[PDB]
């Protein structure tokens, strides 16, 4: 009950399919290439956060039926085998959302308008950094680039392709306990962080 702040985090889906991971396109195709949504997480300022707060509570997709097309795109499963992301989704919605105080419509409307909000990928092309092959950019370029669009800085998450390039994976932002705006992360994700200069792969 009550927690400290959510972690909105982003993806970016071409450095999820070019790892020794498999991967699989959703049932509706392959995927905008575009930073995707992995979830919206309430957590405590001491690192440690709530989840399974109600584990008798299902998604009903009901609640978000003109949701759906949107999330299949900003919010894709890319597992294998292919899914339509419903399981996906029931997984962060069960884990994260029954304990973020919101309802299911309130819950995925929120992390879809923190993802539109953001705006990641134009504020990176606003700053010249396009997705290619090879560590082509500094991570301080990202980062600020991501700080002019949002006004706050972001936590980057890297991972390693087959190549053995480091890349930009994830995207972490912080948003108040009451998932209206975004605020100065109050602590940074455990993992190591990023390199000083990573790969910003394209599909
Ligand atoms: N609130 C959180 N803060 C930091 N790490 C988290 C949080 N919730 C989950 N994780 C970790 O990050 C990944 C997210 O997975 P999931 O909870 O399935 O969306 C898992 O490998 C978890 O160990
Ligand atoms: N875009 C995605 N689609 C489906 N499952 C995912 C996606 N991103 C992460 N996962 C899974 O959720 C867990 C999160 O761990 P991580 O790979 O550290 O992000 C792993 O078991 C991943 O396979």
């Amino acid at each position: 009950q009550d927690f400290d702040f959510f972690y909105f985090v982003q993806q970016w889906p071409a450095s999820y399919c070019d790892t020794r991971r498999s991967c699989c396109y959703p049932t509706t195709g392959k995927p905008d290439e575009d930073f995707s949504i992995h979830g919206l997480w309430p957590n405590y300022e001491n690192g440690k956060w709530p989840q399974n707060c109600d584990r008798e509570s299902s998604l009903d997709e009901s609640e978000i039926s003109d949701l759906i097309s949107t999330m299949e795109k900003n919010w894709p499963s890319l597992a294998c085998p292919s899914s339509d992301g419903v399981r996906f989704w029931s997984h962060e919605w069960l884990k994260h959302g029954t304990c973020s105080a919101l309802g299911e419509r309130a819950y995925f409307q929120a992390a879809l308008d923190f993802r539109k909000k953001s705006n990641l990928l134009e504020n990176l092309k606003n700053a010249e950094i396009t997705p290619r092959n090879g560590e082509h950019y500094t991570l301080e370029s990202i980062k600020k680039a991501i700080e002019e669009g949002v006004g706050h800085s972001p936590y980057i998450e890297c991972n390693v392709d087959t190549q053995g390039n480091h890349q930009i994976y994830q995207v972490y932002l912080c948003v108040d306990k009451t998932a209206t705006d975004f605020i100065d992360c109050p602590i940074f994700p455990h993992g190591r962080g990023c390199g000083s200069k990573i790969e910003f792969p394209p599909f």
